C-alpha cells in the first residue's frame, strides 16, 4: 500500500461527496481536514450535517474500524450514496494514507 495509490482510490472512492481541492464547492461531508484533530465535522465554511452541527466525535483510526459496522448507527439521518470501493483491504489502505494526511 502506497500513498500515491491511496490518493487515487479516494478520488473514485467518493471524492465527489467530499469535494475536490479547496476552491470548488462544499462537499456533503468533511473531506478529511481535522478528521483526527477537530471535534466532529465542525469544518469552517463547510455545511455540516445535523450530526456534525451537534458535534458528534473525532473520527479516529481505531474508532473508524468499529464505526465501519453501522454507518447509520454512528450518525443517524445521514445516508452514504455512491462508493466504487468496498474491499476491506482497499478501505483500510486508504485510511493509512489518511493517517499521514492528517499527520505526516
Ligand atoms: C456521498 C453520498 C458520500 C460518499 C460516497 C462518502 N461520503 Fe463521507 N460523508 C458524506 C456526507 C454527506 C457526510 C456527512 C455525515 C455522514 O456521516 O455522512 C459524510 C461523513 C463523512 C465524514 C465526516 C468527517 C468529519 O470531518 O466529520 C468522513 C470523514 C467520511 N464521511 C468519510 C468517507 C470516506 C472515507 C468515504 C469513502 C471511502 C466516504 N465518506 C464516502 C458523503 C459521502
Amino acid at each position: 500500500g502506497d500513498v500515491e495509490k491511496g490518493k487515487k482510490i479516494f478520488v473514485q472512492k467518493c471524492a465527489q461527496c467530499h469535494t475536490v481541492e479547496k476552491g470548488g464547492k462544499h462537499k456533503t461531508g468533511p473531506n478529511l481536514h481535522g478528521l483526527f484533530g477537530r471535534k466532529t465535522g465542525q469544518a469552517p465554511g463547510f455545511t455540516y450535517t445535523d450530526a456534525n452541527k451537534n458535534k458528534g466525535i473525532t473520527w479516529k483510526e481505531e474508532t473508524l474500524m468499529e464505526y465501519l459496522e453501522n454507518p447509520k448507527k454512528y450518525i443517524p439521518g445521514t445516508k452514504m450514496i455512491f462508493a466504487g470501493i468496498k474491499k476491506k483491504t482497499e478501505r483500510e489502505d486508504g485510511i493509512a494514507y489518511l493517517k499521514k494526511a492528517t499527520n505526516e
